[PDB]
């Protein structure tokens, strides 16, 4: 019927060259997997700590790189025009690097979370770059979860140097 | 005879509060363990790539923190006055964060290496912070290796907010 074709791994591109991304990004209409990530104060943050709220996961390789830096600036602004939603900027950057960027840029709407102590999130959310120079970093992706911990939108950006589809991510939140 | 007392873990301090650091830092007169770390160009760097040269390992929690930032600035200057030696600045910061600091500061003598894809180095070199908010980051430490891959100096800084003993590290290199 409306099933998905079998995948063993995902393939994105870095300046046109193929990159293997582990497993599969969560699909719309499926249960969001539990996660623990590290906040600005070095405390542990779970998915369950955002119950009753909608969640935008803006996953990227490094906040210290241009395209990822633009996505964080965009999502910070888009957070003002969305109802009952938390915007989480997720990467393998240490909490200190993430806070330094947000601090210097005055971006206070988004919530920065590090996978530095939680490499498993990259595996479970299907964003772990498996090969090439960017191995161990997160692929560029967007995962939108509803109030009920159900995935409502998912995007694994085909080319890593391209910004994510903001409008498509925000469209599922509008009722 | 001249043996060391049995340890199961090490204890450093963060603003006076005890912090458990895994295993044991390599001791002087012992073989240096192999390692693979990630350079500025995202390439893999081994210990064997510095054969015939003496090695200063300046291990710290984050280049995006003050005390660690000072140690990198100090070691960059001290590298000019030392014979046949490579100075390696090692941390869990991503290569992008390490290069951004070195670039902005104009520090070109030191060699930055990331443990981000190689969590095992922190275990083998006895610098892995096991508990508290800083878990997963490296403890502040100095490991000096000779040309023959033998450890000649070792220091696990007792208090994490204190700078390492530069003079003692550089003293073993002088013949």
């Amino acid at each position: 019927q409306g099933i998905d074709p079998f995948t063993m791994s995902q393939t994105v591109h870095f300046q046109g060259n193929p990159v293997t991304v582990a497993n599969s990004i969560p699909q719309a209409g499926s249960k969001a997997q539990t996660f623990t990530l590290v906040a600005k104060d070095l405390s542990d943050v779970t998915l369950g700590q955002f119950a009753g709220k909608r969640k935008v996961l803006n996953i990227f390789p490094s906040i210290d790189t241009g395209v990822s830096a633009a996505s964080v600036r965009k999502f910070n602004q888009l957070a003002t025009e969305i109802d009952n939603t938390v915007v989480l900027c997720i990467s393998a950057d240490l909490p200190f690097a993430q806070s330094r960027f947000c601090g210097a840029e005055g971006l206070n709407n988004v919530i920065t979370l590090s996978t530095f102590r939680n490499a498993e999130f990259l595996q479970a959310y299907g964003v772990a770059i498996a090969d090439g120079p960017l191995k161990g970093l997160a692929a560029r992706a967007v995962v939108v979860i509803d109030e009920n911990d159900n995935v409502i939108f998912s995007q694994l950006v085909d080319e890593i140097t391209t910004e994510p589809d903001y409008e498509a991510a925000l469209a599922v939140l509008k009722a």
